[PDB]
């Protein structure tokens, strides 16, 4: 029922900037395409395979997790301000069990769990 939503007061401009770029790094090595990326924030949920492998490729370009891809949760939040640290803490309320086999398909499960938990504040990632 609740629609997406982002501006200038709640997405900081300097690191949207930052995104944007970061993400078609990735994307550009998932070789997923902007509408698949696109399609999961202001579209709906989609299951595609490139998408979840992009997602992965995330955590381990922003450097996040250990040796393997295990998302370094203590990490994680040293990382991002006291801002989406509180908001990461909230949404926490839903997640935090990676139900696939891989990190691709984990990475996903975070992220289309991130998703479902407050459709509001979630964006590009």
């Amino acid at each position: 029922d609740v629609t997406p939503r982002r501006d200038a007061e709640y997405p900081p401009p300097e690191l949207l900037e930052a995104l944007k770029p970061l993400h078609d790094i990735c994307a550009k090595k998932t070789g997923v395409t902007d509408e698949a990326i696109i399609e999961f924030s202001d579209g709906k949920i989609h299951e595609d395979e490139k998408l979840k492998c992009y997602m992965n490729c995330l955590f381990h370009e922003a450097k996040v997790v250990d040796d393997n891809g295990d998302v370094h949760l203590e990490k994680l939040r040293d990382s991002l301000p006291n801002s989406m640290h509180d908001i990461a803490m909230h949404m926490g309320k839903r997640c935090l069990y990676p139900e696939g086999e891989n990190l691709c398909e984990k990475a996903f499960w975070l992220h289309k769990c991130w998703k479902q938990a407050d459709p509001k504040h979630y964006f590009l990632v």
